[PDB]
């Protein structure tokens, strides 16, 4: 076996052992592969995979396997991959193409790589993606091999986003499931994923006291919402932004301060409606949002001296990092950890005081200076993912007529009742014990014994 | 002039109305709305049963209501939940009001009557909102005829808007009704912040036991179970979670509760044997907050560590099986909606008997018997909302319908996000808090208006 | 016939009686001392002078000591700290007990004056048990007499042990005593964790408001402090903290606090022009825990947001100058113990006027004032040392020792060490919790005895 | 061609600076007491043995003893602690170092020695700073004739401490030490909110376990076993504590923890029948904080819940009994300090075993092993307290002193609480934090300097 590229093959045992450990932390997903192994519910699933490449992403491509899928697999993130999984994975004879610390041109190869086999398109017929980079390029470049391609299942909210967008502008070519709407993904990945990793990863890449500092989180969704657990179960004392009154009420009740960069909330463009009494206080700004351009250049000229800057929403284009690039001076203190220094850009006193502290240059920083979700948050969102993986592909859209697949052309979340069976899995793996309804309780609420248990607009 | 009412002692409207204009200024939700709206009166014509706690709370709606135009009649939708200062206060406004703390089954059953009727005919009532459903069931079985000229139902809480569903599904539902409990600013703030706020207050007016390193198991995790469980657990409690729905219970391990089932395997097979007594054996106190019934059963109070408070914040007091405990064991009253259970027999007891349970509010919803409820700046966003389903509702005017008319519109639903987000708006200000406004190009990077809504009706907050 | 009592109403004794019975079952540590020492009878001849709030809590310690042998006359410490059914019960009980809630000042001397006389003589006591140092003071000052028969006072509170070390080190002090607070199970337990349940307490029954989301402003983070700034973080305020010693402010820092002062720099040149206007002009909510005089002064009061509560849960009320409020500011009575001070002027308040500040209890110690004070248990540690304080001053008879022993005995002491872990092993015992026995090999490792104690008395905990 | 040193890879120099630079502005106590003495140069002349975690904090604290004049020979107190950039950092500035992270027992003996010796023979040192008491030990053991012209010992940690009291009781010592420990700025800043920020910190790094909802058992509650405890709570695990000290875990009940112990009725019999198997069973986390020996025994490990997690915190590995597992179980690495421990037997193991725990840093320290220890600006307050306290001793020049002198100063004391205070200021203006000042009628009244210091020297904080 040879096809494949990872940073250092030696480094398999190693991933291994951990892939090992994290099997043991994950009830979910090697449930779904003890319960499925016999029937081989995915025996002709050829995977084009394109998620980061961490320990916890090599149970999910092993179960994948497990059920008879073969896969070509490349990180979703230039600085996320965890290069002893790349290499057991690579050791174990499957296709990968990842390692911490791509070029952006060596991100694009590496999908590249999993498109292409031999030199020519792969005979693909699923997708398992995360925030679409795959899913354009498919659709761009190789819509030809969209017409085998029975789905596409999508982890996280930016993913979900471009593919509405596409089925809205009538562009999306084949099916998909929002992984990322399952309660067991959303409301445990994206809120307590972060709030594991987020510290983690801040303290990896600093080693900071936070306890009795200022932070400001940008955005209240639910990474927002982790993110800020995160920050003040540690002890800072945490002010959040938010666009959405929802949201900011949701944090006022959570004990925040809701407050704008901007006098009054309104970024009139000048540097006169930065509140700069307030940026001059934070010593931590993190972004959450999704969006474009939240932590913007003239924040990031009023931030205290020495505050540290990082983004947990999916694309570094949440920070200005374009500005600090070509104004300021970058001195890397180790891998994914920058001094900027806001003195001039060719030059700078190695003893300066007036810095910032760029994380993951801006890159998701719980995987770029962490390790990202725990393996036993993840079992629920990859749970979701082969759940999908198994649905998409049994419907078998490239295989109808053109009527039917009008019908079909969508994006759905699974049903609850898959959600409730991997929750209690997860549940089980605590230790936990759920009550069963009695016939009288459950004629009483209008349930089965078995579930679901709310109705589709329960919001948990 | 005015005696349309029954309160418990009038002399109280004047420390009701100091408490009412204090609400007042805790309420910028429903101010707004009275300033937004009083000069075009969108509730004038509109005639109001109204059943829901005769709190402070209730009159600053209450008073909201009338200020847009409308005429009401009120009861308690509880029998301990009113505030004598608060109906007194209602009535020396002259609204006609009928609830008192304390009521007997009986008295509440005729103060729901009295909003009914006047002058003994009924009222031409022509809107409805309702906690719970007992307004409305009756309604619907006795009164047909008045239900033919209302226009629609605002229902306030979770297990009212379960039986207008159920009523919905079979084709007996009569009027429309707006689900208010499911707005976020209801459903996410009331029902859980609220509960968060008041049911450890209540636990310490009833009994003043500190919290602090004692067991307690509870009941439930939607949104009153997972407020009720950081009520105790910010106090130092130690709380264990029970739940039928793993996706909840998921909620309460990550939340970093241990998650436990009163039996054996979570299987209840009907028998003493299949309760887990060493663990009810620890538990010092026990929340149930289900809207289901015989959560806390017999077996299961019978297997109670001595000492140990009993209560429910749902919405209904057979969440515990108190008639057992009514017919098998002696009841001492400590001081009002404070009870010792004694478990030694039905006939009398030793005042020094160890072996007792403390009951509070009779099993009634615990934060209104035993406190006050949640507090005005949060009820601020679920009567915000109920104002907004009451003009929605009223302008619709689904009664003028012709029949294939109301056939279209007749449904449960919530109100728009939109106005759900301007609810919260005026909240988030009321804290001081300052929203950042989308510019142009992030509204079109996200896909949404500057001015909302900014999420899917999808998104669960 | 017994007559020799003044209580509010003497038929809330029997409702008295029952809280007292519940409060039995919270105190493991006094109950046991009840238990223990009922047949030696070690306060057999003792008659002790009173003064601590009459509380349920403060009646187990009452009947604990009369259980042991002990007459006394008791008066509460505070005009607002009374609960009229534990007065009740006590004076029910042949106890002479003068006190209820809502006193004068006036009432307040006569209550202790009616301790100190019997049949308008000075009573034959020899005990002291004090809060805060008002009868110590008197005895010393007005009855000095009393003091030759007198072998100990027993001191409950952080200021009065301050009055009683100013008092020996200027050799005013007549009898010896017991530093009652600086037990851990005292301080580290009561003046902390009392506080953490009863401050949030007595905020929600005064006015019902929200916490969560509001702006508080602690003053001081000593023990009061700290149990203050976390009954109300944990209800989701945003709390800043204010300090004059920096080690303190230290730890509210590492605590997860913003530390702040009230005047520019922390430089409080009495003028308004220091007053850190932006500061207190976001703060809802400010409370004083100092044992310190004037930390929340006049020009504090005009600055702060309009509509906050202000509020004392230090000693004395002159932690805030209300002074100058009842001499500038137009008060409003809500309820008893709660005002609004209308900052419009003297000479007339609208009642719709929005620029008020609240104030709990007109400044006196706010959770006795407004709520019971701290629960049960938590009293149970200081109430158990408060007992073993008794008995060890009144054994030793310093009133009957030779003046040359009497001048080595005369000091302000702390209980040992021992005594000190022997009341938390019964609190801890209360709880269920289960301390380790160390083997003798550790014991000897560590050099303790496997019976304790087990720190040196430099340990800080 | 400076060559006085052995470190992992003298390469890693220039990131050891870097990391220098940024802990600087971290250390605002230990920067401000390099720029208020630099010119005066009290340590001029001293030459410190320094054994301490050879981490990037220690390379501040080291470059500010230089910076006053001293020069040090260093090692580190712990065979995992060091950072090897730091260490390199320190080398290539021209400092002896003789640390690297990994080192064999004989190796870190060796190390010690390195330090001691300069050329093959005594270094010319008359200071010593200590963490643990290693050092101190060697000196009375081993260089008699050195100790002679030592002024004095600086010892960082509760361990070395017990150590240095244990030798002055029998006699023992030779020169004086300062307890740096017991400093408030240390013991209840580094030893509780150090292990608070970092044991969770190690844990993630090692395993990269959740753990949220998880079930954990710390032993110990002193400054470490609170500080552990709340690092995991936090985290929402579920935490048990276990202690010895009644006092310590009425603390533990009070801040919301279930206080357990390992044995049935904390009594160990000596036989595995004695440990509570039950309890054990549910345990995912084990962390050990007791400075004491075997808490964590043989038969505990053989009744954890498969797959545990065990690992320690305080500052000997004897607190686990990993002797027993080197004897019986096999071990496999799964990277550098971090071993799967499989209790199927002792030759070899199934890959694929379930029955394993995992064990963190061979049961060194887990904060300093599988992380970096404590953060920059809590070590601020310890090192700050270690440069005070090197100058204090070195100004006494006991080494000078006659022998009848010597006598009369011969002691272990901790530093005045002013300099405690002068420490926390610094750390508090470090957080943006303002103290306020004192009225001189506020301080009159209680009766303390404007300046301070605040608190007596019983005061416990
Ligand atoms: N790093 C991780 O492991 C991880 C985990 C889950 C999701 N994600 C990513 O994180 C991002 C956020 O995901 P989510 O699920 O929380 O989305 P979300 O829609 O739930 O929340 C995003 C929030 O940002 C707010 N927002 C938008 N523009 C803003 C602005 N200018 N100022 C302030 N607030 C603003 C929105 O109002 C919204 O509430 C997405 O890109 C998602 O893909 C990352
Ligand atoms: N007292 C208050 O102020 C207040 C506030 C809001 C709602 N309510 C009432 O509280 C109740 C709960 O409301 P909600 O909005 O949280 O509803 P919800 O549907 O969100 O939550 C109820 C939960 O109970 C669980 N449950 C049902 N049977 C169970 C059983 N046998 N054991 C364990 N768990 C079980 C369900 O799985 C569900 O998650 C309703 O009756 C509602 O009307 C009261
Ligand atoms: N209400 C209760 O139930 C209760 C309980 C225990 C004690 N007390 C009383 O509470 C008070 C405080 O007791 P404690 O044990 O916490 O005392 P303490 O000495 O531990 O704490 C008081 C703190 O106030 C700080 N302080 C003083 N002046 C200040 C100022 N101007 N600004 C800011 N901070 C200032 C001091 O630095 C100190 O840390 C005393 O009067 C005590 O008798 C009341
Ligand atoms: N790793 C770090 O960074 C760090 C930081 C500070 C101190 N330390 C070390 O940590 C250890 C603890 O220090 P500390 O300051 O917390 O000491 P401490 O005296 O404050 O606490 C130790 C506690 O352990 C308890 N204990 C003793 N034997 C026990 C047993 N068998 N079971 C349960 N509890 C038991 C004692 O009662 C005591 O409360 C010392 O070895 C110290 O040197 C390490
Ligand atoms: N980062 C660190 N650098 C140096 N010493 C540390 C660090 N973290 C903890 N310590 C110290 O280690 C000692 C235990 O050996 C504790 O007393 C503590 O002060
Ligand atoms: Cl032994
Ligand atoms: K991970
Ligand atoms: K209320
Ligand atoms: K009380
Ligand atoms: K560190």
């Amino acid at each position: 076996f040879t096809d494949y590229k990872v940073a250092d093959i030696t480094l398999a045992a190693w991933g291994r052992r951990e892939l090992i450990i994290a099997e043991s932390e994950m009830p979910a997903l090697m449930g779904l592969r003890r319960k499925y192994a016999g029937q081989q519910p995915l025996k002709g699933a050829k995977i084009l995979g394109c998620i980061h490449m961490t320990i916890q992403t090599g149970v999910l491509i092993e179960t994948l396997v497990a059920l008879g899928a073969e896969v070509r697999w490349s990180s979703c993130n230039i600085f996320s991959t965890q290069d002893q999984a790349a290499a057991a994975i690579a050791a174990a004879g499957i296709p990968v193409f990842a390692w911490k610390g791509e070029t952006e041109e060596e991100y694009e190869w590496c999908i590249e790589q999993t498109i292409l086999k031999d030199g020519q398109p792969w005979d693909a017929n699923m997708v398992l993606d995360d925030g679409g980079d795959l899913t354009e390029i498919l659709h761009k470049k190789y819509p030809q091999m969209l017409e085998r391609i029975h789905g596409i299942t999508e982890e996280t909210t930016t993913g979900v986003h471009r593919l509405l967008d596409m089925l809205k502008n009538g562009t999306l070519k084949v099916p998909a499931i929002n992984v990322n709407d399952s309660v067991t993904k959303s409301k445990n990945d994206n809120k307590y994923g972060c709030r594991h990793s987020l510290n983690d990863a801040i303290k990896r890449g600093t080693d900071h006291l936070l306890s009795g500092k200022q932070a400001l989180v940008i955005g209240y969704g639910d990474v927002g919402k982790g993110s800020s657990q995160s920050l003040r179960q540690e002890g800072m004392i945490v002010k959040v932004a938010e666009v959405d009154p929802i949201c900011a009420m949701q944090a006022c009740m959570d004990g925040f301060e809701v407050v704008s960069p901007y006098k009054n909330g309104i970024n009139d463009g000048t540097e006169a409606s930065i509140d700069a009494a307030l940026l001059g206080k934070i010593d931590l700004i993190v972004t959450t949002t999704g969006n474009v351009n939240v932590c913007d250049a003239n924040m990031l000229k009023a931030l205290k001296k020495r505050a540290v800057v990082c983004n947990i929403g999916h694309f570094d284009n949440e920070i200005d990092t374009a500005f600090m690039r070509k104004n300021w001076a970058w001195e890397e203190v180790k891998p994914q950890v920058h001094k900027i220094h806001r003195t001039g850009k060719d030059g700078f006193d190695a003893h300066n005081d007036d810095y910032l502290i760029l994380l993951a240059e801006g890159r998701l920083v719980n995987l770029g200076n962490a390790t990202g979700h725990p393996s036993r948050i993840m079992d629920g969102s990859f749970a979701n993912q082969v759940l999908a993986q198994i649905h998409l592909f049994e419907q078998k859209y490239a295989d109808l007529p053109a009527a039917e697949k009008a019908k079909r052309l969508s994006v759905e979340v699974l049903p609850k009742k898959l959600d409730e069976e991997v929750a209690l899995e997860m549940v089980k793996g605590f230790g936990g014990v759920v009550t069963q309804l009695t016939p009288k309780q459950a004629e009483y609420i209008g349930v089965s014994v078995e579930g679901p248990f709310k109705p589709d607009t329960y919001r948990y």
